[PDB]
């Protein structure tokens, strides 16, 4: 009700990211490895470096939870011949998923579903979830792990990459001003650019994992990427002022730079992390 519309006031044209992301539209960290890659380029090697931890095999299914415009299902069907399914609430993602996996020269089943993970339960090999803020920023980490564990074979992986916070005991002992003006922050993200969003920390990514039953190796820090991401997206916004303007307000593009030169920061001042966090069940291959 109220608060739905409140948030709905926060609903942003997809016209708008265009407008600083790269032409994948990639809504997530960046891989700059090489460290001269484009941001175009370390969307791939981000794709890459999370289905090369998969143990994909050909004929094997990859299920996608938050696909976006299915750029990593789409590598995935190409690199390793693998059936894949995505997961989206997006109408606009749903429809472009179609067709980019449709226009795939391949024998291989690809589908993709309008839903969330809590009304999927089809049996698949592997799963990767890249900032699924729809899937992953609701809390429900219980069910999502006992989900994931349950819906996988013997020797099933998952991948999930998300920004974490630190808890606030964590978040004390890095100086106490530091430590208020970042909640604020977060509490801005969850308000305005994620509205009614949570942003997990990697321990509860990890813990929660593990109650499910999953080995959970230590997992991957991409500050440093993420800090590059963040910076080439507030520049390329910056230098599409007009643009982003006349196709939203000054408002929103305000609301947009604050949210790139603030995460820049506070990812800086590692106050902010992204975690990619490997899930293997106790039968996947060593
Ligand atoms: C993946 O980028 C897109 C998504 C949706 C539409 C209509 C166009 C493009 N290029
Ligand atoms: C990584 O997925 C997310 C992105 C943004 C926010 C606020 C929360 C989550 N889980």
């Amino acid at each position: 009700t109220r608060f739905e519309d409140i948030q709905a006031h926060y609903d942003v044209s997809d016209d708008f990211f265009a407008l600083f992301q790269d032409p994948t539209r990639t809504y997530s960290c960046a891989y700059f490895e090489p460290p001269e890659l484009t941001l175009e380029e370390a969307q791939y090697a981000k794709v890459d470096l999370n289905l090369d931890k998969l143990d994909l095999k050909p004929g094997m299914t990859l299920l996608d939870i938050g696909c976006g415009w299915g750029t990593t299902m789409r590598r995935a069907v190409e690199r390793f011949d693998v059936n894949v399914i995505g997961l989206t609430l997006s109408k606009n993602q749903h429809a472009r998923c179609e067709q980019v996996l449709a226009s795939i020269d391949t024998n291989r089943s690809r589908q993709v579903l309008l839903q969330g993970w809590e009304d999927f339960a089809e049996p698949v090999d592997r799963i990767v979830s890249i900032e699924a803020f729809e899937h992953f920023g609701h809390e429900n980490y219980d069910d999502f792990f006992k989900r994931c564990f349950n819906i996988m074979p013997a020797d099933g992986r998952m991948t999930v990459q998300s920004s974490v916070s630190y808890h606030p005991y964590e978040m004390a002992a890095r100086g106490k001003k530091l430590s208020f003006e970042t909640a604020r922050f977060i509490k801005f993200i969850v308000t305005e650019i994620f509205p009614g969003g949570r942003l997990p920390s990697t321990e509860m990514m990890v813990e929660h994992g593990e109650k499910a039953g999953f080995t959970v190796p230590e997992p991957l820090s991409l500050r440093p990427h993420y800090i590059k991401t963040l910076r080439i997206w507030g520049d390329t916004l910056q230098s599409n002022k007009d643009k982003a303007i006349e196709v939203t307000s000054e408002e929103v593009y305000n609301r947009y730079m604050k949210y790139l030169r603030g995460c820049e920061h506070y990812f800086t001042d590692e106050m902010l992390d992204c975690s990619l966090v490997t899930y293997l069940k106790p039968g996947a291959a060593a």
